[PDB]
């Protein structure tokens, strides 16, 4: 099944941050209503966080996460989960080799804020 | 029901991270068996990140957050959330004031590292 | 925080099914725009699906699950995880005494349908 | 990323429920230590629950779904989600055709029990 991709509600702030634990170096790019939005990138083993940023959903309120390592996409998975009915997370994990531990990059998406 | 207490494997490191949203200054202890292991302090209505740290779950796994604004406990959700039966999420949302929206301070704890 | 309570779409057919795991007989009515659409009643320590029905969530999308033991109301957990973007689970737990397994009904509310 | 493989505690009680939305009969087959345990089999637009079981979890507490139709492996989601430290669930969507719902068959474990 498709992962990495969370409909939010429409022109919406969110924050979207990535945490690393990888020898590789990671790339984190965010799209939006299919465009590239934000990319962060770092390399630590200890879930350094490489980025954290506040962007707008859009008209349509498509997010995607897409990772990469030295140009090879990582398998990714993927949920949201709501709490109170209200708190929305979206958790993305992703694996860029053997071990499958799907922690190489990890993002978190969050709203509403404010 | 209790919220914002886990269990987590035990002798195992994890990241604690916690992020603002609110006109008040967030207080967000972690606890590990019982005794504060982190304290994070900061102010933003923008999901500033207001500190994160990597901890170790010692011999009895359980982690505890709690929030609290100028004295004032907020009133926490939780849940834990696993993917592909190995990335986990440990998950806190907190309400300070009357608007419910459960964002004021965010606590996102992840496992394993590495 | 308020739980057992969920914003579905609008006009939209779930489903709605209770497991019971208590020596107490559960009564668990759902209601739909703050009416009671289905109730369900049994007694189960094997997790008897004391009912399942087919409800649409009306113009108004809210749904709420109360749980009760002989009219004293249960202590209600919740939350809501959607996988792929599209699967929606609403989950809900109660006790009903004094041993915390959260168990004693369980209901689980699913979308879309067909 | 391996969907419907969850680690359950070992030598434990979990209730297993079935569910279908598809033209397609469904097959769901549940496995215990690696042998198939249960074995639901229906076909329903309208959410009807086509099997229900009480296992034991085994040695490793590793449960497996798996779903076919007509022969056919089915893509699987899933995802476990745990609520106030007890109640846990572990959740599985399908697809059996090209409209990309998952609903077609749905299969929801819980535990504890009793
Ligand atoms: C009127 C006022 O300053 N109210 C704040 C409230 O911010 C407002 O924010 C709340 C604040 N209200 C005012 C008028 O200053 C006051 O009621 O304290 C709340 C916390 O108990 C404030 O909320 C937080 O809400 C604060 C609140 C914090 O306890 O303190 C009041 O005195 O901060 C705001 C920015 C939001 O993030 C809240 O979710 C958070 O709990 O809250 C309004 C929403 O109800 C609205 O955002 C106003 O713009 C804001 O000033
Ligand atoms: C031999 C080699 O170069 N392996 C890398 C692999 O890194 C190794 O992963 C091991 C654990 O699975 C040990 O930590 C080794 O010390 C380490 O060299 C690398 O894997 C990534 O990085 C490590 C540190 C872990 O975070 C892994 O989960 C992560 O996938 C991969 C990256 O594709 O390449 C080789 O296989
Ligand atoms: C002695 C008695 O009748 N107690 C009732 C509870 O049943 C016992 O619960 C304990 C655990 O607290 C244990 O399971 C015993 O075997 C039960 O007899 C009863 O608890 C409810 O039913 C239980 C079977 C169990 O599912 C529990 O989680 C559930 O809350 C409570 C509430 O109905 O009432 C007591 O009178
Ligand atoms: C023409 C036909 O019968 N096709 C079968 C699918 O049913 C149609 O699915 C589409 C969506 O792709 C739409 O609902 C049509 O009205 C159906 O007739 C069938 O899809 C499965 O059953 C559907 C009723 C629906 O629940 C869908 O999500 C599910 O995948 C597939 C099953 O493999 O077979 C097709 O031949
Ligand atoms: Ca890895
Ligand atoms: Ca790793
Ligand atoms: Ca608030
Ligand atoms: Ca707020
Ligand atoms: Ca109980
Ligand atoms: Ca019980
Ligand atoms: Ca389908
Ligand atoms: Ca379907």
């Amino acid at each position: 099944a498709t992962q990495g991709v969370f409909t939010l509600p429409a022109n919406t702030r969110f924050g979207v941050t990535a945490f690393a634990n990888s020898s590789g170096t990671q790339t984190v790019n965010v799209l939006v209503n299919n465009e590239t939005a934000a990319t962060f990138s770092g390399q630590s083993t200890n879930n350094a966080v490489i980025g954290t940023q506040v962007l707008n959903s859009g008209s349509s309120g498509k997010v995607q996460v897409q990772v990469s390592v030295n140009g090879r996409p990582s398998d990714l998975v993927s949920a949201q989960v709501i709490l109170t009915n209200e708190l929305n997370f979206a958790l993305v994990g992703s694996e860029d080799g053997t071990d499958n531990d799907y922690n190489d990059a990890v993002v978190v998406i969050n709203w509403p804020l404010g």
